[PDB]
C-alpha cells in the first residue's frame, strides 16, 4: 500500500517513513517497534539524533519476533558535521552500524554541507554543536567532494546501499554532480507550504535525484522546541487555504499537507508521535489535489525557513 | 579621491571603477581613455563582453601619452563559462592578456559557477551561450575547485595579481574557502535595493572577501536590453523611497544608489555612458546616509534578481 520510489542507485525506498528526530531515548525502541507493527518500513535517523541504538533495538525486536526481515526495513542515517574529513567518515559510519546493529545502512546522507572540527567519539557523542573548544564553533577545511568520495568508497565496500545529501541548495548540488561518480540518490530538504522551493525541486527531480521532504508540518516541529520564529508563525493545520481544501475532499489538513508532497513524487517522513497519527500519517493517499488546489497552496510560499544554520553561527548555507 | 580597498591578497583595489559590459567595440577605446582622463583607474571587463581588445586600446593610448603607468591601472577580467576545464584556463587568460595588451591582470574572476562545453576561440569568440551544438546548452563535469586551482597556479606564475568569483551564492563560496589555498579576494554579485542579500554580504565581508556590486541601478541595465522582468519593474530612479532621500540631500537618485553600497564598504563599477554621469558616478562620496535612510531603503529588498541563469536553461545557481 505505501508506494516505493526507485532511487537512481537501483534500490527501492518507501515513499512514506517514520521520522526519528527528537524521538526520546527512553521510548524510541518501543515507538519504532510499534511503527513497524503499524506498517512503517523506512526509519529516518541520524547520528545527531543520539538515539540510533534505540532505533536499532526496535528493529531488532521486530526482526527477532519474525514480523520482518532486515531486507524489508529501510534504514536512513546521516553523517554529522564533525565527521566530514575522509579519515573520520568510516569511523562515524561504523558507530552508526554498531548502534543500529546492522551490517549496512540503506541510505546514508551528508547531514549538512558544514564541516565542524572533528571531535573524537570517546570525548562526546553525539557532539551536536560542540567543536572541541567550549561553546565555540570551529570548522575544518574539507570540501564536500572529499567527503562524497569517502562515501562512494563505503558503497563499494558494501556498508551503504545508496548515498545522498541533506540541506544542499541548488548551486552546491550542481557542483557535486560534476565530481560525483555515484550520483546523490536523494536530496533531503525542509519542504512545506511556507518553503516550497519549486525550482530546487524541479532541478533535482529532472536530474534523477529523489526528494525527501522534512518538516512537512512546517512550524510545528520547531514550536515543540520553543523556537520563536515558528511560535510566531500561523500554523498550517489551521490555515484557511489548507482547511478549505481538506473540507472539499473530506480529509484532514494534515492529510492535505502530506499528499501535497506525495502527489509530486516527494517522499515524506513525518514524525508520528501518537498512535492515531501513526495511522493517519501513512493512509493519506486517498484523493488527488487538482491544478487549482496546487495553485492555491502555491500562494503560501513565503520562503520561511525554520531549520537554518544561519541561526547557529551565521553559516551561509541558505544565503 | 576614490578610496582604495585593501584586498585579502594585499593589493589595493579602487572602490569605484568603470564598467565595460555593453561598451560598444567601436567606441570602447575612446570611452576607456576618457574615463582615465576623468580619474577612473579600475576597469571591470570580461571575456564575455567581447571588447577587451578595445578596452586595451584605450588603456595603451593613455599610457603612451604618459597620463598613467600600467601599475596605476587596475584591470579586472573574468573567465567565461566555456573555459572552466583546467587545461583551458590558461589559454583563455592568455587571450584576455593578449587582447588587453598587458602581461598580467589585476583581478581575474570566475564569471559564473557554470561550466559550458569548451568552444575553440577560432570557432566562436566570445562564445556566449554557444556550447558547440547549435542552440543547445552542453556542460562539462568540472568542479569549481579544479577551476580555482588552475587560477591559483596562474597567480603563482605572475599572470594574475588577485583572483575571485562572481555570482556565487553563500554555500558555494563557503565550500570553495575549504579547498582554496589563495582565498577568493572578491565576490562580485548583482546588488541593488531590490536584491540586498544582506546575509551573503555580511558573511563574505566577515570572511575577509571584498564585495563588488554590479547592476547598482537595478532593472535599468536590463531594461536597456528589453528584458521582460526589468521592464515590468518600478525603476529605482522614480521609487518614492529613493526619490525622497535624493531630494532630502539634493542628490540624484543615482548618487543615493551608489552611496548606499559604498558606505557599506562595497566596491561599485557603474557604467557611465554620458560625460556628466562619468563625473557624478565617481564624485558621490560627499554625504553619508543615516541609519534611518538605511532602514527605509532596507524595506525595498524583495529578492528580485535580474541576472539569473535559471532564465538561460533552468540552471540552479540561485535556488
Ligand atoms: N535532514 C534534516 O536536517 C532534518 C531536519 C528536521 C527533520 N528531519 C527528518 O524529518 C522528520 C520529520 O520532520 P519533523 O520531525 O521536523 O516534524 P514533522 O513536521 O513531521 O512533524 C512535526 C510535528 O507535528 C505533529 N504531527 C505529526 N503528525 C500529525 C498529524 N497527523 N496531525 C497533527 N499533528 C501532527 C507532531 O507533534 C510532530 O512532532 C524528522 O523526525 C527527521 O527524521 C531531517
Ligand atoms: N559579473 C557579472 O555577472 C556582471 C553582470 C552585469 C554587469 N557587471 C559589471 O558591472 C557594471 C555595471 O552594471 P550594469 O552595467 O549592469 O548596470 P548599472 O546598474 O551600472 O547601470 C545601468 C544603466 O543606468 C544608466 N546610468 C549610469 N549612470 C547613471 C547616472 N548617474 N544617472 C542615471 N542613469 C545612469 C546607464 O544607462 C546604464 O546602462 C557593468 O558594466 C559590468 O562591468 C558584472
Amino acid at each position: 500500500s505505501i508506494p516505493d520510489i526507485k532511487l537512481s542507485s537501483g534500490h527501492l525506498m518507501p515513499s512514506i517513513g517514520f521520522g526519528c528526530w527528537k524521538l526520546a531515548n527512553a521510548t524510541a525502541g518501543e515507538q519504532v517497534y510499534q511503527a513497524i507493527k503499524a506498517g512503517y518500513r523506512l526509519f529516518d535517523g541520524a547520528e545527531d539524533y543520539g538515539n540510533e541504538k534505540e532505533v536499532g533495538d526496535g528493529v531488532k525486536r521486530a526482526i527477532d519476533e519474525g514480523l520482518v526481515k532486515r531486507e524489508e526495513i529501510f534504514l536512513t542515517s546521516k553523517l554529522w558535521n564533525n565527521y566530514h574529513d575522509p579519515k573520520n567518515v568510516e569511523t562515524a559510519l561504523n558507530k552508526t552500524l554498531a548502534d543500529l546493529k546492522v551490517d549496512y545502512v540503506d541510505l546514508f546522507l551528508i547531514h549538512f554541507p558544514i564541516a565542524f572540527k572533528f571531535v573524537p567519539i570517546e570525548e562526546k557523542y553525539p557532539p551536536g554543536f560542540y567543536c572541541g573548544d567550549g561553546n565555540n564553533f570551529v570548522y575544518e577545511d574539507v570540501p564536500i567532494l572529499e567527503t562524497w568520495k569517502a562515501l562512494e568508497k563505503l558503497v563499494a565496500a558494501g556498508k551503504i546501499k545508496s548515498i545522498g545529501v541533506s540541506n544542499f541548495p541548488g548551486a552546491l548540488l550542481l557542483d557535486l554532480l560534476r565530481g560525483a561518480t555515484i550520483k546523490p540518490a536523494v536530496l533531503q530538504v525542509e519542504h512545506h507550504p511556507y518553503l516550497q522551493q519549486p525550482k530546487l525541486i524541479e532541478f533535482a527531480q529532472k536530474a534523477g535525484v529523489t526528494i525527501t521532504a522534512y518538516s512537512s508540518f512546517g512550524p510545528q516541529s520547531f514550536v515543540e522546541m520553543n523556537q520563536g520564529r515558528a511560535l510566531n508563525t500561523p500554523t498550517l493545520f489551521a490555515h484557511d487555504t489548507i482547511k478549505a481544501i481538506a473540507a472539499k475532499y473530506n480529509k484532514t489538513p494534515a492529510e492535505v499537507l502530506l499528499r501535497w508532497a506525495a502527489q509530486r513524487g516527494i517522499a515524506v517522513i513525518p514524525k508520528s508521535n501518537l498512535p492515531e497519527r501513526l495511522v493517519q500519517n501513512r493512509s493519506f493517499n486517498t484523493f488527488d489535489l487538482t491544478k487549482e488546489d496546487f495553485e492555491e497552496i502555491a500562494k503560501l510560499d513565503i520562503g520561511l525557513r525554520f531549520n537554518d544554520p544561519w541561526d547557529w553561527d551565521n553559516i551561509p548555507i541558505f544565503v
